[PDB]
């Protein structure tokens, strides 16, 4: 997979952002996770987290999977890069998102992921406490 570039244009929720890709606004919807819905528990923690870490970020970029890079309802399927770092992986290691949404052909991140969650839940951080 490659990294390409894209630039905030709104944070959104816990894994979904507005963001600039090609010159275009879409939304992305982060792969291989599910953070709580901003009126679920966790969910205003998780949607402070994902635009801190995209609000404070000098460069985002994007990471598309081998599969699908769009969903049914037209959102960019991707791995999100804050300097570096995905943002995928750090809400799951925060305790902020659980594993989910696996599915076969965009799935080459998830057993990071899934390591990320396992060191989450020996924590007992937020969703696991
Ligand atoms: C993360 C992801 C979600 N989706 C679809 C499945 C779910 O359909 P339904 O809306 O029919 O439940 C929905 C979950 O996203 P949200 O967690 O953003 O609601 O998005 C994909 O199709 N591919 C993906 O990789
Ligand atoms: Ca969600």
């Amino acid at each position: 997979l490659h990294k390409e570039p894209a630039t905030l244009i709104k944070a959104i929720d816990g894994d979904t952002v507005k963001l600039m890709y090609k010159g275009q606004p879409m939304t992305f919807r982060l792969l291989l996770v599910d953070t709580p819905e901003f009126n679920e528990k966790y969910g205003p923690e998780a949607s402070a987290f994902t635009k801190k870490m995209h609000e404070n970020a000098k460069k985002i970029e994007v990471e598309f999977d081998k599969g699908q890079r769009t969903d049914k309802y037209g959102r960019g399927l991707a791995y999100d890069y804050a300097d570096g770092k995905m943002v995928n992986e750090a809400l799951v290691r925060q305790g902020l998102a659980k594993v989910a949404y696996v599915y076969k052909g965009n799935n080459t991140h998830e057993q990071l992921l899934r390591k990320a969650e396992a060191q989450a839940k020996k924590e007992k951080l937020n969703i696991w406490s």
